[PDB]
């Protein structure tokens, strides 16, 4: 049922599955070893992650996994985007092989690096994580701005940018992931007559929610929310406000208060990202240039 792609195909006999890696954010993912996947070291057994259907998989799960694979194929390689390494598409279950990120998603990464006593704080391995500096959070912000700048230039809309959908490698490299709702658009806005509301409310631009249209400027809105998450060390956006009441509040013009780890300059960048009129928000290219300069002064 799956056409062969010889340039991406990876032999099953070379891939050994290990332990499950969590589930919830990126579907069913497992650790694995793949001999000769890494062309740089084509004899070495490299650690990877494999996404695969569960026993309780639906028909849509299959098509979604295929679509994420092809989306990954067409997006291309970038330092701040999770890389497609290969795939197993014939004679057996569908395996999509991706870059391994040892430190998990950004949310949990930040939450483990929160001060003892704060909500959600926890010591991984029962050992305390070295504290997030200001430079670290801005570097995290910059890397993600770079990733989205690349995505935007590949004429692609993520539509679910959050810290839960960002992966973090051993060397603390940010890697945008979860292309479940990602689409390849043109210059005009993404609109469909048949509405589905599969987008998380608290990360959605108003035009996404009210007009059911999506642009690169909507992903900017979500980046503003991602900034807020970063600088609150994985805090829940619109704290104390249920999703149900946020429909009303966005129309009234509600925005989130300034994180205390954040500078005025950066919160302004946040507030610009949260402009009601999409073309009044900065572009990712602009966001990169600013974050460059700020990071340089640290
Ligand atoms: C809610 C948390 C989780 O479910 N996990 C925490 C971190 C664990 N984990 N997931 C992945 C992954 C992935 C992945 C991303 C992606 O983006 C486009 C596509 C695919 O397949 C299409 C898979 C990882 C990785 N990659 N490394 C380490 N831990 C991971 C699970």
């Amino acid at each position: 049922e799956l056409p062969e792609d010889p340039k991406w195909e990876f032999p099953r006999d070379k891939l050994t599955l290990g332990k499950p890696l969590g589930e919830g954010c990126f579907g069913q993912v497992v650790m694995a070893e793949a001999v000769g996947i890494d062309k740089d070291k084509p004899k070495e057994a490299v650690t990877v992650a494999v996404k695969m259907l569960k026993d309780d998989a639906t028909e849509k799960d299959l098509s979604d996994l295929v679509s994420e694979m092809e989306m990954m194929k067409m997006i291309g390689k970038h330092k701040n985007i999770i890389d497609l390494l290969g795939a197993c598409t014939q004679d057996g279950p569908l395996y999509v092989i991706v870059e391994y990120a040892s430190k998990g998603n950004l949310r949990e990464y930040l939450r483990a690096r929160r001060p003892p006593g704060m909500e959600y704080s926890y010591d991984i391995n029962r050992v305390p994580e070295e504290q997030m500096t200001f430079k670290d959070l801005v570097s995290c912000t910059y890397q993600l701005a770079r990733g989205m700048e690349y995505l935007a230039s590949q004429k692609c809309i993520h539509r679910d940018l959050a810290a839960r959908n960002v992966l973090v490698t051993e060397n603390n490299v940010m890697k945008i992931a979860d292309f479940g709702l990602a689409r390849v658009i043109n210059n005009i806005d993404y609109y469909k007559k048949t509405t589905n509301g599969r987008l998380p409310v608290k990360w959605m631009a108003p035009e996404a929610l009210f007009d059911r249209v999506y642009t690169h400027q909507s992903d900017v809105w979500s980046f503003g929310v991602l900034m807020w998450e970063i600088f609150t060390l994985g805090g829940s956006p619109y704290p104390g406000i249920p999703v149900e009441e946020l429909f009303k509040l966005l129309k009234e013009g509600h925005r989130m208060d300034k994180p205390a780890n954040c500078t005025n300059e950066l919160y302004m960048m946040m507030r610009d990202c949260w402009h009601a009129v999409p073309s009044q928000r900065p572009t990712f290219k602009q966001l990169v240039e600013d974050l460059d300069r700020i990071l340089t002064l640290t």
